[PDB]
């Protein structure tokens, strides 16, 4: 799934270099704009899930910032599986046989029950 920059890293806050072949196409540095890529120093580190990313399940948004509790934190949060690529909270799916694995380089990002 697509996503976007998180606008927190070193590569998201820096300014555009004005050198690369990618600025030098962009209008504000006099360039015709076709290819229409980003500066190649601002590649964001970790994307984020797209600000209207919901669960597949409940179709709510991230809810781990009105729990305290751990498990219900993570429970709450949105979880995009890198196999499947459906987003779900955790909380949201009862599996036996199977629990997820979470990628800690990404953020919102694991294999789920369902393909672990
Ligand atoms: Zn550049
Ligand atoms: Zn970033
Ligand atoms: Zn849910
Ligand atoms: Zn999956």
């Amino acid at each position: 799934r697509r996503r976007t920059r998180c606008r927190k890293c070193e590569a998201c806050l820096r300014t555009e270099c004005g050198e690369c072949h990618f600025c030098k196409d962009m209008k504000k540095f006099g360039g015709p704009g076709r290819m229409k890529q980003s500066c190649i120093m601002r590649q964001c580190i970790a994307p984020v899930l797209p600000h209207t990313a919901v669960c597949l399940v409940c179709g709510e948004a991230g809810k781990e910032d009105t729990v305290e509790e751990e498990e219900g934190k993570f429970n709450l949060m949105l979880m995009e599986c890198s196999i499947c690529n459906e987003i779900i909270h955790p909380g949201c799916l009862k599996i036996k046989e199977s629990e997820g694995v979470v990628n800690d380089e990404l953020p919102n990002c694991w294999e789920c029950p369902k393909c672990n």
